[PDB]
């Protein structure tokens, strides 16, 4: 599909369902800094400072956390969700964001946050662009 310009992401959150011991804080800020630069260079800037960044565990944590976000940050445009490989967390993240609260969500694998590549960050910017485009 065609790329959309005029997109600016200012209020976004990070929900890390991957264990901290595997996907540490430096991994998160590094992944975020890289994402900021390439989304900037693509004309769809994502501000390098998320309004929220926390670790969580289990599908059951999803609804409470999303409800919390929705009630705390007005204008919240996106929730970047880090998953630890295949997990029911994904289904739940989608069930809650799509059919329950109307919240845009973008999932990404933990391995791609631990080790970023220009191609993966690119795939991400494209999926994100389609979603808020
Ligand atoms: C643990 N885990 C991680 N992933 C994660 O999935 C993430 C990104 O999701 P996403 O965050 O980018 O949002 P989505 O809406 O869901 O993708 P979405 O935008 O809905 O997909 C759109 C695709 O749907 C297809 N589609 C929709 N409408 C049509 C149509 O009319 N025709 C055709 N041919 N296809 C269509 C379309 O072709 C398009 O390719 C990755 O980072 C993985 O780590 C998992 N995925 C599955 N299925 N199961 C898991 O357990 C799992």
């Amino acid at each position: 599909k065609q790329f959309h310009t005029g997109i600016e992401i200012k209020v976004w959150a990070i929900a890390c369902f991957a264990p901290q011991r595997q996907c540490t804080e430096v991994h998160l800020k590094s992944f975020t800094e890289q994402l900021r630069k390439i989304s900037r260079d693509a004309g769809m800037p994502i501000q390098g400072q998320p309004c929220f960044c926390k670790y969580a565990q289990g599908a059951d944590s999803v609804e409470p956390m999303f409800r919390h976000l929705k009630n705390t940050y007005a204008g919240l445009q996106l929730v970047v969700v880090i998953l630890p490989g295949k997990t029911p967390v994904y289904a739940e993240v989608k069930r809650v964001g799509d059919t329950v609260l109307g919240m845009a969500t973008q999932c990404v694998q933990m391995k791609n946050v631990q080790r970023t590549t220009p191609q993966t960050l690119s795939n991400l910017c494209l999926k994100i662009n389609v979603k808020l485009g």
